[PDB]
């Protein structure tokens, strides 16, 4: 069940049934989706071993490790047509590179297709030896993580609606059986630190635990002040720590994580504990909670969440007068989302493979019309105005965290301690979501659209930041490039998707 920061994460195929239905997935090491865990100064190495051989989902595979900002590595970053070529069926490849100081709560998943809708996912936590809040809580480990996941009863490439909510692995779906619940153990009058992980492909999810609040502290690998709510809305992708003061009476109390869609009236209910994990007093009985949610909740809204460390965000405090200036508008036509008219397509060389053959600026880059050049060390403030439909879109950056200066259902702007983090969600039309960075690390990143679906439908864009001194920050092993010619001269029957 662990994956240490050393280690060799082998993929294989295997008949799962989190939910009580069975089906074909994916497992790592013989498990799903197992926790990574290692620490901010560590040298990670990670063998990644595809044995992947079930043709009704995707074969060869690519892993991207989520928050972090791979500088000097972006040859590891694992976005498939950006960073790399995929890892082919029969073949491993080895990660290399360090979070370089960086502690917080991150995921890993494929990022090759849909795949990791079925599967190919799991948590990965980075601790910190001088946490700043370490004070307020007596645990953190394995057992204080709490992922969220969609889960669908057929294969990924065979989609024509989540059918259950994972929570640690487990959950129901309507109609299902009384499949086994996640269990979250705690003794009265400790302090944990919660990590929640949407490991998402698509949903929302409203969290909350009966009877208790949720002190935010760190919100997608960055430290904010605690800021103390009763529910809150996570989007793909994202990350919150917040400490749980287990200072009720000993008892069993519903985890709650209600999805904006799914099958079956999943979206509207908990009945028969669908959408639903247990947090259990040492002491209280092995049975179900009979307790009920918080009738008027604080509601999280991500405005009010400040960042903790160097608070300020990039640039003179005062909107459109960042260094670089970009305004995306997004679309909706002839069945594909597009940026500013460009729905995005893989290229046939990866990204960072074009540039070190000698591609010197965007416009010899492809894909043409999805690549925007970003010049060294300079402050970006991107505008993504929401709108377009299938939202609310929570879109990422790679490379980076950004600064929050404008969130969802705000008119007004923080420059002085707004939010850091790495997945943000645009809201609704009316809201003008606007994020600001520093070029700080050169190389090829994604920006798109983190529900996987809509990422497939075109809706991303990728940045060639400071391709000058890209070949010399960014030093790739000799297998790497190896990746695209071992893939590019794969037989139709090794990449071949059997629709189920
Ligand atoms: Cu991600
Ligand atoms: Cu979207
Ligand atoms: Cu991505």
């Amino acid at each position: 069940a662990i994956v240490n920061s050393v280690d060799t994460m082998t993929l294989t195929n295997a008949n799962v049934s989190p939910d009580g239905f069975t089906r074909a997935g994916i497992l790592v090491n013989g498990v799903h989706g197992p926790l990574i865990r290692g620490g901010k100064n560590d040298n990670f190495e990670l063998n990644v071993v595809n044995d992947l051989d079930n043709p009704t989902m995707l074969r060869p595979t690519s892993i991207h490790w989520h928050g972090l900002f791979q500088r000097g590595t972006n040859w590891a970053d694992g976005a498939d047509g950006v960073n790399q070529c995929p890892i082919s069926p029969g073949h491993a490849f080895l990660y290399k590179f360090t979070p370089a100081g960086h502690a917080g709560t991150f995921w890993y998943h494929s990022h090759f297709g849909t795949q990791y809708c079925d599967g190919l996912r799991g948590p990965m936590v980075i601790y910190d030896d001088n946490d700043p809040h370490a004070a307020l809580y007596d645990e953190d480990d394995e057992n204080t993580i709490i992922t969220l996941a969609d889960w669908y009863h057929i294969p990924a490439p065979s989609i024509q609606q989540p059918d259950a909510t994972l929570i640690n692995g487990k959950g129901r779906y309507v109609g299902g059986p009384a499949a086994e619940l996640s269990i979250v153990n705690v003794e009265q009058g400790k302090k944990y630190r919660m990590r929640l992980i949407s490991l998402s492909c698509d949903p929302n999810w409203q969290f909350s635990i009966d009877g208790h609040e949720l002190t935010i502290i760190e919100v997608d690998g960055e430290l904010t002040e605690p800021h103390t709510v009763d529910r809150l809305q996570i989007f793909t992708g994202q990350r919150y720590s917040f400490v749980l003061d287990a200072n009720q009476p000993v008892d069993n109390y519903w985890i709650r994580a209600q999805p904006n869609k799914g099958r079956n009236g999943l979206a509207g209910t908990f009945a028969n504990g669908v959408n639903s994990a247990i947090l259990r007093y040492a002491g209280a009985a092995n049975a179900d909670p009979t307790t009920s949610a918080n009738p008027n909740p604080a509601q999280l809204n991500e405005a009010d969440l400040h960042a903790l460390i160097d608070p300020a965000a990039p640039g003179i405090p005062t909107p459109g007068a960042a260094d670089v200036n970009l305004r995306f508008q997004l679309g909706f036509s002839g069945g594909r989302f597009t940026i500013n008219g460009t729905a995005y397509e893989s290229p046939s060389v990866p990204t960072l493979l074009q540039i070190m053959s000698g591609a010197q600026s965007a416009n010899d880059l492809l894909p043409a019309g999805s690549v925007y050049e970003l010049p060294r060390n300079q402050v970006v403030e991107l505008v993504v105005p929401a709108g377009v439909l299938g939202g609310p879109h929570p879109f990422h950056l790679h490379g980076h965290a950004f600064s929050v200066v404008r969130s969802a259902g705000s008119s007004t702007y923080n420059f002085v301690n707004p939010v850091k983090r790495d997945v943000v969600s645009l809201g609704v039309t009316g809201d003008e979501v606007t994020i600001r960075f520093v070029t700080d690390n050169p190389g090829p990143w994604f920006f798109h659209c983190h529900i996987e679906f809509h990422l497939m439908n075109g809706l991303a864009i990728v940045f060639a930041e400071d391709m000058a001194n890209t070949v010399d920050a960014n030093n790739p092993p000799v297998e790497w490039a190896q990746l695209c010619e071992i893939y590019d001269d794969l037989p139709p029957e090794a990449t071949s998707i059997q629709t189920v």
